[PDB]
Order: structure tokens, then C-alpha cells, then sequence
């Protein structure tokens, strides 16, 4: 069974990796094995002097803190986001643009960006006076908690994968990771996209024809949008993957809808398993959120992402045609 997993992990650099198969083949360790493969692929263990055993122990603990009962926001989603971010980092327009530290930050951010997700929305947690919402004062509740658990786990025995970074490297990675994960909060999406359009309209490309990011604010904005695109990349994937993601998000949205009913609350949009248009929701999700974002990304890196964009638009057409 190990050589089968190893042959599937050969697709780790391709948009559309069979992540669910890898989840199966790995004994439900897609995050561990995909992160380890990506770290091996980018030589991050030699570069940052990460003991392999420390890397593995941290990854399995992190994966353990994704919930098995959560159909969408689980370790497979994390593995998927990790691997999609990895692909986007290698886009030719960003070639040589980012440092090893920033590359590490973006990959590590993707891995933790939904850890310990309970399966209910920020608004749900706010509207039910959840402990998490009280602790975090209703502000990017889930995303602050993902960050806190993601860092907390580095402190467990033989889990500090950053133990041979300088104090200054860890400070800079901590800030980048926090900035990246907070940007995955969807209430930040409009302003994020606005700033990405502005960067596109003021794009400078260097002599080599790659992107010029001369300051932290520009560099971190790209990583924020890169990971955000990766988080919203499901409708850009091959249809058999996309549809399974839709099934999973709907199961989870419906399971929040049931709990809202149990409490007599008003049912959130798209969470009522009695009045739900899965297909129309996906078309409006693409039309209003995913396609604007990804079209703007494709602009920033033109033409590197044209195949991703084509697939998104075929998939939009597909879901639409089913109505
Ligand atoms: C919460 O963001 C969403 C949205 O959620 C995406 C769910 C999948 C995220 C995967 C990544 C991860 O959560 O880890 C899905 C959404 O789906 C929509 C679907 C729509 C429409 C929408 O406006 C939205 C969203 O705004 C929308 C939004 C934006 C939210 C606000 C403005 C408050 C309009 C019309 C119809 C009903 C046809 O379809
Ligand atoms: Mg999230
Ligand atoms: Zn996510």
C-alpha cells in the first residue's frame, strides 16, 4: 500500500492532485504526508535544519487536532490548501520572488489555517455566545483560534519544527503566518480583493518578467491572496474533486442548520436542508466570489493561471446547466 501512496504523491506539484485518494492511502494522514512531501520537495528540512522526526511529530499532532466529524473543514481540506498554495508559489511569474522564510510561512500557514475547526461559522459562534466568540470578541473568531492552536502545538514535546530558526526569523515568520491566516476570514475578502485589484492595476514586472514586490506590505498581500485563493480553489479543480468538496461543505452547512433549528434560531443562508439550492449557490458563489478573485489572480500572474481559470468557468457552466 506504501508504493501506491508514493505513486500518487508523484502528482504533488500538479493542480488537481487526487487528495481524497491520498487521504485513503495514508490511513487518514493526507496533511502529514503531503506536508512532508512538500518540505522534502522544496528542501525545507536542510534549509531550516528541521529534524525529520520533529517534522513528523508536529504534523501528526496538528492533523490530530483537525476534527474527524467535520465533513469539510478537516485535515483533507488543510492538506488540499497546503498543496494548492505549494502549486501557486511555483507559478512562473513569482519565480525567485519570495524568500525561503516567506515560502515556509505560506506553507505553514496553509497547514494550520483551519485547525480545530468546529464545523460552524464565525457568525454562529457569535450568535450563540460561544466560549470562542467571547474569548475573541467576535473578531475573526475561528481564524484567531486556528492560529493559537497551530502555534501552541509547536511547544509540545519534540514538536518545535522552528527550533533552529534565529529569534529574528521566528518573529518574522510568526507575523507573516498570523497575517496570512487572518486573511482567510471571508469577511475580509472584499477589502483583500480590492487591494489585489489595485496591485494588478499598478503592477510592476522586473526585467526577467516576474513580479516586483519592494516592501513587506506588497509581499504579504500577495501571500494573503495566494492562500485565500488556495482556500477558495475547490471550484477551480477537476469536477470529480469539486463535487466531493461541494457534498462536504453542504453536509457541514446543513449540520449547522440543524443545530440552529434545535435552538430555535433563524437558519443561516444555505444551511436549511429543506430549502437549499446547492447548484444555484455554487453558481452564485463562483459568479460573485470565486471567479472575481481568481480572475484578478490570473491577471496578476498572467498567463500562468489561465488553465485554472478555464476549469473554474467550465465548472460554473456545468453546475449552471444542471439547474
Ligand atoms: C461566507 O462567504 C460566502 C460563501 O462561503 C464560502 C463557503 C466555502 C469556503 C471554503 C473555504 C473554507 O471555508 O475553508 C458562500 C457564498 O455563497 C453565495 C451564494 C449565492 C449568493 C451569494 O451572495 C453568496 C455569498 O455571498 C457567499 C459568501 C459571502 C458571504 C458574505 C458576504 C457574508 C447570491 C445568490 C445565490 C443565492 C444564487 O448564491
Ligand atoms: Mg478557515
Ligand atoms: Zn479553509
Amino acid at each position: 500500500q506504501e508504493d501506491v501512496l508514493a505513486k500518487e504523491l508523484e502528482d504533488v506539484n500538479k493542480w488537481g492532485l487526487h487528495v481524497f485518494r491520498i487521504a485513503e492511502l495514508s490511513g487518514n494522514r493526507p496533511l502529514t504526508v503531503i506536508m512532508h512531501t512538500i518540505f522534502q520537495e522544496r528542501d525545507l528540512l536542510k534549509t531550516f535544519k528541521i529534524p525529520v522526526d520533529t517534522l513528523i511529530t508536529y504534523l501528526m499532532t496538528l492533523e490530530d487536532h483537525y476534527h474527524a466529524d467535520v465533513a469539510y473543514h478537516n485535515n483533507i481540506h488543510a492538506a488540499d490548501v497546503v498543496q494548492s498554495t505549494h502549486v501557486l508559489l511555483s507559478t512562473p511569474a513569482l519565480e525567485a520572488v519570495f524568500t525561503d522564510l516567506e515560502i515556509l510561512a505560506a506553507i505553514f500557514a496553509s497547514a494550520i489555517h483551519d485547525v480545530d475547526h468546529p464545523g460552524v461559522s464565525n457568525q454562529f459562534l457569535i450568535n450563540t455566545n460561544s466560549e470562542l466568540a467571547l474569548m475573541y470578541n467576535d473578531s475573526s473568531v475561528l481564524e484567531n483560534h486556528h492560529l493559537a492552536v497551530g502555534f501552541k502545538l509547536l511547544q509540545e514535546e519534540n514538536c518545535d519544527i522552528f527550533q533552529n530558526l534565529t529569534k529574528k526569523q521566528r518573529q518574522s515568520l510568526r507575523k507573516m503566518v498570523i497575517d496570512i491566516v487572518l486573511a482567510t476570514d471571508m469577511s475580509k475578502h472584499m477589502n483583500l480583493l480590492a487591494d489585489l485589484k489595485t496591485m494588478v492595476e499598478t503592477k510592476k514586472v522586473t526585467s526577467s518578467g516576474v513580479l516586483l514586490l519592494d516592501n513587506y506590505s506588497d509581499r504579504i498581500q500577495v501571500l494573503q491572496n495566494m492562500v485565500h485563493c488556495a482556500d477558495l480553489s475547490n471550484p477551480t479543480k477537476p469536477l470529480q474533486l469539486y463535487r466531493q468538496w461541494t457534498d462536504r461543505i453542504m453536509e457541514e452547512f446543513f449540520r449547522q442548520g440543524d443545530r440552529e433549528r434545535e435552538r430555535g434560531m433563524e437558519i443561516s443562508p444555505m444551511c436549511d436542508k429543506h430549502n437549499a439550492s446547492v447548484e444555484k449557490s455554487q453558481v452564485g458563489f463562483i459568479d460573485y466570489i470565486v471567479h472575481p478573485l481568481w480572475e484578478t489572480w490570473a491577471d496578476l500572474v498572467h498567463p500562468d493561471a489561465q488553465d485554472i481559470l478555464d476549469t473554474l468557468e467550465d465548472n460554473r457552466e456545468w453546475y449552471q446547466s444542471t439547474i
